[PDB]
């Protein structure tokens, strides 16, 4: 089966690569410019757009370049006369779709679109705080670590779901409910058994991430409300709190930008023939041989920009910094400590003071995602820091109450020498491709374990 799965995924990767190579030819990019990560973004967003049908399935459109709905594109950056120059290209969505399909042996390769969509999601996860979204949902900002895939477009399911975290689901459910509290037949008619079927589906997706019968059970109690309101809200928030301790099973998917794949395909790599898996050496191998540049703002530290992108590539934001640091071979610091802002350049920034720099995306070691395999690894889910504890164990002194609420607290209060939902990394030498010798990591215990400690990133909604 993996016999043909590695092929199937490989096949996808070829397609993104070929697509990218061709888009580079189209736009007449210099080798450097094609390796410019902000150009990679614009090109990815382009193809995503061309297939979105304005559904917000694959992306959210600004619309900072597209009033004419038949057309799509964004800022492309070229090096001219010792200056970085930004131009907005517009293309026919039809034309893009053409090129995309052509790069995919004539297929629709929806998996490729999704792969790019997740890469963006991962990049946003590494970059932007969601503190504001959480309060407006009545959640606790210390739940920031449950907010995987929080930034995925409002329509997706096929593969979108697996990467969303427990908080993201709670937030999405709460948002629905909250709007059944300004009613207007939100729950009656065609519409309100339409949404009622959505709501059901979501609760199930939620339920699935949960890894104890107590919490799943409690989820069912919420699903099978009927006019959902403040009652369920409370239970959900209760549920999110429990997810800080009895954590959910959430897929972390390591998806690289299109330029990396493009470059590998131009280097004659045959992904379909060789196979591809997101879960082990494959993305590490690619990143070791890659050459990606980035635009850089004055007073930003190239190394920090580098961290930001590495993290995103390896989908590592909600993972223990100490593990990341160990695999990278240089300290992976919390976002608050990072002398950089996001990879994308707001259209009002700038170009006069802009520079480019080389991204450092290598790693000292490589790793297999465990419990996806299960040898000797170490927990790569976040540590129990004070603030996680404090947010996990509150308003139960209060209000609502149940046998489901009492179990759960019970499980929480006693929560193991090891811990439920084991997201791992097994770590190997790059000189040990076949994985013959697990390295037992030695963490530096003085490092902060949470990407989100002292966070100060721009808030995502802006
Ligand atoms: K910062």
């Amino acid at each position: 089966n993996a016999t043909e799965i590695r092929a199937s995924v490989g096949k996808m990767i070829d397609g993104i690569g070929r697509f990218y190579i061709q888009m580079c030819t189209e736009l007449k990019l210099s080798d450097y410019e094609g390796r410019l990560i902000q150009n990679s973004l614009t090109i990815e967003r382009m193809v995503l757009s061309a297939f979105d049908e304005r559904r917000n399935k694959y992306l959210e459109e600004h619309p900072s370049a597209g009033k004419d709905p038949k057309k799509t594109g964004g800022p492309i950056y070229r090096r001219v006369d010792g200056k970085w120059r930004r131009e907005l290209i517009l293309y026919d969505k039809e034309e893009i779709r053409r090129i995309w399909r052509q790069a995919n042996n004539g297929d629709d390769a929806t998996a490729g679109l999704t792969h790019m969509m997740i890469w963006h999601s991962n990049l946003n996860d590494a970059t932007y705080q969601r503190t504001r979204a959480l309060v407006r949902t009545g959640m606790d900002p210390r739940m920031c670590s449950l907010m995987q895939g929080s930034t995925l477009p409002r329509r997706s399911g096929a593969a979108g779901a697996a990467v969303k975290g427990v908080g993201t689901m709670v937030m999405e459910l709460i948002r629905m409910i909250k709007r059944g509290i300004n009613d207007r037949n939100f729950w009656r008619g065609e519409n309100g058994r339409r949404t009622r079927i959505a709501y059901e589906r979501m609760c199930n997706i939620l339920k699935g991430k949960f890894q104890t019968a107590a919490q799943r059970t409690m989820v069912d109690q919420v699903r099978e409300s009927r006019n959902p309101g403040n009652a369920e809200f409370e239970d959900l928030i209760f549920l999110a709190r429990s997810a800080l301790i009895l954590r959910g099973s959430v897929a972390h998917k390591s998806c690289l930008p299109a330029c990396v794949y493009g470059s590998a395909v131009a280097s004659g790599y045959d992904f379909e023939r060789e196979g591809y898996s997101l879960v082990g050496i494959d993305p590490f191998r690619l990143l070791q041989n890659s050459q990606v540049y980035s635009l850089i703002r004055p007073n930003e530290n190239p190394a920090h920009k580098s961290q930001l992108v590495w993290m995103a590539c390896h989908s590592a934001a909600f993972e223990d910094l100490r593990v990341s640091s160990f695999i990278r071979g240089t300290k992976v610091v919390p976002r608050g400590k990072l002398s950089t802002r996001g990879v994308q350049i707001a259209s009002n920034e700038n170009m006069e003071t802009m520079e480019s720099s080389t991204l450092e995306l290598r790693s000292r070691y490589w790793a297999i995602r465990t419990r996806i395999q299960p040898t000797f690894s170490v927990q790569a889910n976040l540590p129990f820091d004070r603030p996680t504890i404090m947010a996990a164990f509150t308003g139960n002194t209060e209000g609502r109450t149940s046998d489901m609420r009492t179990e759960i607290i019970r499980l929480m209060e006693s929560a193991r020498p090891e811990d439920v939902s084991f997201q791992g990394r097994g770590v190997f030498e790059l000189s040990d491709e076949k994985a013959t010798s697990p390295i037992v990591p030695s963490f530096d215990m003085s490092n902060e374990g949470s990407y989100f400690f002292g966070d100060n990133a721009e808030e995502y909604d802006n």
